[PDB]
């Protein structure tokens, strides 16, 4: 029920404890900043660089389920 | 420096003016966006982006500052 899209200006410096996140997804294209979004079980959206080793990881045993 | 969490952003405008009297808060998306943008929340709770510029925008801000 919101128009706005969630955007990151800014990437988390250390890697987020995996415990703790439920699912990820990538913000928009319209975005200025590339990004990767890891939503922990607290419903916290935070930024990370899709570029990073730890990120690609995460992701990785995301998708795996 | 800035929070690493997700900052909202409009990429869209609605087209026409909202009811006002659905509206009870509004709030200026950050100056990190590519666009400028008021995001008004009606009563039901819904986010809606506008454009700043438009007149009735503006208008509608004036008076919620007044309620
Ligand atoms: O209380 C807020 O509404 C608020 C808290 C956060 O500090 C920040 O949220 S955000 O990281 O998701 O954007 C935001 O603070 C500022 C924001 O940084 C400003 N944009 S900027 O000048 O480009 O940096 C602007 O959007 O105003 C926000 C709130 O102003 S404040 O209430 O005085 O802090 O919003």
């Amino acid at each position: 029920s919101s128009d706005t899209t969630p955007c990151c200006f800014a990437y988390i410096a250390r890697p987020l404890p995996r415990a703790h996140i439920k699912e990820y997804f990538y913000t928009s294209g319209k975005c200025s900043n590339p990004a990767v979004v890891f939503v922990t079980r607290k419903n916290r959206q935070v930024c990370a660089n899709p570029e990073k080793k730890w990120v690609r990881e995460y992701i990785n045993s995301l998708e795996m389920s």
